[PDB]
């Protein structure tokens, strides 16, 4: 009767944190409490490195944390092929690797993000216009958000977004959390504790390998990120 | 050369949450940053059940969890002195009380707190007046929190934690994750995950003794609070 | 296969204001939207005077504005019961009324509003706590509003209303308005137009009969509203 | 003895708006309520093809549905020499064909609009500094908006405007309904209902020739403004 | 063109240079309109009869409100409310005035804001006096929160019968030196120079005007006017 | 205790009481918090060779600040810096006050406001050497109404967190945003700034009929110094 999700959250994960992972807790829940669905896995993609983001670590790393970060899920867990890829493949192309994957009564793949990455559909060349229309029409989204008026709004103002609305749900953080990538890493560079705010292995890896650092959030810099070349280009 | 400090909280711990822990965390990355103090230990002193505050489960149970929270810890406790007294304690007592088990060169115990407690301060009768000038005279103030500028203004609009600023000290925290015991309480009533909001130990020992509900919620109702009770009378 | 609903307005309509015409458009959409739901009726109805609200005028002139202001619609009606009522009747009981009547594949009566009518949920007195729960479990609530977290958030603050969240529909409305009664009745008084905020209808009744001045206003001056009286004696 | 005024509203009228009109009303009420002024008649003059802007649907149009929108009212009227000349016009220009036409104890005639037209004499190229001036000085501006303080800071940021201030009249609208033509046109294309959004006839006019759409919406896509492209080039 | 007396009433407890501002700020603005012109400007501090908490000797505030005016060549002090012995409410201040200058320029009330939504502070002001004061004689209100005051005329029916009478003078160099902040800096040995003008600050200093104990006078007697009024 | 003194950069044009403000604000604060003693203050104009939008001629803002200053026991005006014939930057300056007063010695710390903290990351607005040894070396005394502002900013740097410690936020508590831009408004529509700058400093502009739409045009178009010689 109701409709199997999978989660799949694709993302860098530089690293991983205990938000991502609440993200898929929350959609769960989310998804589960309309009584119109069941959420039968949650699937963590870490991006290859031909993404070239700007302090981006081997993602090698980066998938290992996230396995050591879902060591102890019953449903969620962690899929390499992005992270394989040689040349940095669009979110489209991810959702359809996973759909065909589950084909291969079959469940649904949708993307699960927050608000940030909904409200980046409107960067220059950063998605392809056709790639947001068959990734609302044909998948959908599963937004979570401490401001979901902010993503409301953002759907609102975008006819794409606004006539596919039914595939792009909107779920609310009441808990206050913004545990993002970037200040754990601003946090180690200074030597400060990130203890409660990743995994324990985690940030025992991290630790252990000294995986951020100035020199490492050099990385790529001075390089455009996959998506702007291939767009622009 | 450096003064060597022990961080107490005091609070109803109920239940405690990674944030409670994040607090120990933020505040000995700022009390060594400055070069000035060396943290060598942690507190966390539970409230008595004789507080009466509203909602608030047995003290044992808000032992154990808080033991448990701090079993993976090197270097933050559990002390149970307040909460096996018969009578609500005032917090001044709980910092003197600690204070003087040190003595028996000595380390400083000083008060672990958010903006919100510190701000409690002009709640009519909650604090008596002497008291709040012997903490942060005597002892001393660590105030964490996401709203740096609410509290400076907070002690710039008192005479007297203006005129002993030197003791008390505002720490910012950037990373805002803000898992408050009431959110917490709230999204187990409607059995929704806390995964990653609180350590496993701590939401397994809540799960198996199915701890907060609506009836829990209840207890205390219409009771005033201890310390209300006793500075009006 | 979709679930036919009737949407039913109760409030004051002291007077009615093209907000309130609006608000029939909005849910119409939004329920149609969703693509779960058939809108087969409004029901705007007044309440009697009984109700005894401050500058409430009677209620004979507030159901003629509402049957001008609707004459032209095809699908939202004026419902007299309420004002003929010589006791003032709670909503619970009008939604009982309609739903009575629709049983003489039933159509389903929702309690159509803004969020200013959710927040009263919480004036105390106003409300029985059973009646609120009545509502939102045997009938549902769909509330317009600007403010949408707003909504969004009394509901998550409310365990009752977080539990029935599902008989809840918050509609956003974008195109920001604010057209109180009570600003209509401050304008009328201080000889203003109000040409364009009410139907031409409706403007032209009022400015016919004076309906509105400081003499209207004062109705009702100190005494208490039905259901205060009635729920807190 | 008071100076009689007529209220002139350039504008796009893309399509006209309940709250066009009430704009006239607001700034009646305020002129006549200084005691100073006499307003004797408003002036709504849809901008002609050859303004270019993305979107506009042809004027006929647009004149037809203002015509429809003031035939009921008994002070405000369509002129549509401004939509007649084949090449755009700047505002300037035709508030001085106005006044000379009214010269055939003559009335004044100011300039009537919101915050939005104000704040574009910001805008790089979109207004020679001279016309702003002259407007300013030798008509006057009456500045209709819900961000009253905005407006004033706007003047005060400015010599110009806040030299010739005297002349500027800043009227507060305490019943805010912000019904943008953009907003109308967005709901039209995703068939969601106007209805007593504008007047009833404009509403059947748009409805009978199906006029906004996604391809209306195209016009001029990547065309210059005509008054850009006049003061650029 | 009609002549305008700005009156300032208030406790100038003590005078700061936000006070003085208020004066050039309401002159630049009335001169502005074109149909007025500011003859003169005065500064009439309450008598001690007022009982607020924490008000010094009215000698002080008398004194620093002169040395503040010192220089000033339009602006005077006006000793007269001050040596009142029973607390007068500001509509018999705004009279006293303007029978005083007839012995014709109209004396209209200078103030901020807070005054103005003080009218709706319980048994602050009677009623009576508050449409007298709006309908007889006028209100300059200066403030950096327009659209607060606007907002508070817009709501009131009394008030927005009168709105003619009642001027609203933006401010748009955000400055709030309250009398309250400079007490609180001086009790904490803070400077205030270039808060206050020179000699008043000097006059503070080697005085010790201000401290705990001066802040404490008065404490637990209510206003002069809500005492009167409610009883 | 370490004796510091005060140095304060900046177009001063013209300098209002709030400049003035800023240096009893932080000379209350830097004594309050026991472990410094400041002795001196200084107010150092920057050069025409800056080349700003509206800056009037150097000669007028320096005899403003010394009227300004006439009174102050402890803070003074140097026209060093105005007298160059190349626009100096604020290290240079600083070095040349921290060298002067090596002739026990007394530490110069930049006094500013959030604005020019922030400034820091405008595109090629500051070498970044030269931040790095302006906060490791000398020292920032920053004054603010938005004290969470300026925190943030130093949050998000990491050569500024790595010298917080020498770096000193000051909040300010009585709001006093007097701005020299406002003054400049205020001067051409003949309004008064009476109690907004010093008497004194009033009365010399009223004097010299100082500010106008023509002085707020010089250098109009003037692609600013710093700016000039960072991209070059
Ligand atoms: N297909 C395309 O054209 C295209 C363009 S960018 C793009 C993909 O988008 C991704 C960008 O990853 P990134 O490093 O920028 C993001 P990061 O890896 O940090 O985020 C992963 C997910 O968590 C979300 N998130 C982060 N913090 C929060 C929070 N505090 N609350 C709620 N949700 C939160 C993010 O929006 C995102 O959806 C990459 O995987 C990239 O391949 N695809
Ligand atoms: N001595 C007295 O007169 C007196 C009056 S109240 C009082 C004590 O104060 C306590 C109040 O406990 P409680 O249950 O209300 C508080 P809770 O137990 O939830 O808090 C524990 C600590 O964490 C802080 N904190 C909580 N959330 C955050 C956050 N999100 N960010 C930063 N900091 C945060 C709180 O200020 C507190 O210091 C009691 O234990 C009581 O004994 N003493
Ligand atoms: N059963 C009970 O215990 C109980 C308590 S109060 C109550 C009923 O509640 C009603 C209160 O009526 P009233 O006069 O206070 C309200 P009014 O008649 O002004 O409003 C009618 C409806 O329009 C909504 N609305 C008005 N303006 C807007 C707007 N600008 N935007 C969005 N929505 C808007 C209101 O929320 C309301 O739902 C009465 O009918 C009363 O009988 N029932
Ligand atoms: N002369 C020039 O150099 C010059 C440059 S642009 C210009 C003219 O300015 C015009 C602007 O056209 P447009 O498409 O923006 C007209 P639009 O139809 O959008 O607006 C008409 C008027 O209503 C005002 N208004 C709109 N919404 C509100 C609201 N919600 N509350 C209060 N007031 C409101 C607008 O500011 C405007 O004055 C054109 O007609 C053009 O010819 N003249
Ligand atoms: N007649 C009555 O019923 C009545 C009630 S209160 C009253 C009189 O009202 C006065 C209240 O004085 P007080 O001590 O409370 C006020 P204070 O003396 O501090 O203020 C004097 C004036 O400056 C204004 N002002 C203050 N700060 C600003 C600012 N930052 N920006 C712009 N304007 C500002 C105030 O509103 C006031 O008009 C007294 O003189 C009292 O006699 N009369
Ligand atoms: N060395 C470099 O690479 C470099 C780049 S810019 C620069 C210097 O920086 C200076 C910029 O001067 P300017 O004209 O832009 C600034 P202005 O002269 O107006 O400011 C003087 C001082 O007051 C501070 N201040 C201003 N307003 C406030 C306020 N409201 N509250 C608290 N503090 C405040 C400012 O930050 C500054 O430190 C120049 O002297 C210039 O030489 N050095």
């Amino acid at each position: 009767e109701k409709t199997e999700v999978v989660l799949l959250a694709c993302g860098s994960f530089n690293p991983i944190t205990n938000m991502h992972l609440r993200l898929f807790e929350l959609a769960k829940d989310y998804m589960n409490g309309t009584g119109r669905y069941t959420v039968v896995k949650g699937i963590i993609s870490p991006v290859g490195d031909a993404y070239k983001k700007k302090g981006l670590i081997p993602a090698y790393h980066r998938v290992i944390m996230a396995e050591l970060a879902t060591k102890n899920s019953k449903w969620v867990e962690v899929d390499t092929w992005e992270s394989l890829q040689k040349e940095w493949k669009e979110t489209l192309k991810v959702l359809r690797h996973h759909q065909e994957k589950l084909e291969a009564a079959v469940p649904k793949v949708k993307l699960l993000c927050g608000a940030d990455l909904l409200e980046s559909f409107a960067v220059p060349n950063l998605w392809k216009s056709e790639d947001i229309t068959q990734i609302v029409a044909n998948y959908g989204l599963i937004c979570v958000t401490r401001a979901g008026n902010d993503a409301q709004k953002f759907i609102y103002e975008s006819d794409v977004l606004w006539k596919h609305r039914s595939n792009i749900h909107v779920v609310n953080e009441w808990i206050a959390n913004d545990i993002s990538s970037t200040k754990i890493r601003r946090a180690l560079r200074r030597g400060q504790s990130i203890r409660y705010l990743v995994p324990d292995l985690v940030q025992e890896y991290i630790e252990k390998h000294n995986l951020y650092s100035s020199e490492s959030e050099d990385r790529n810099a001075g390089v455009i990120l996959a998506p702007l070349q291939r767009n622009t280009a």
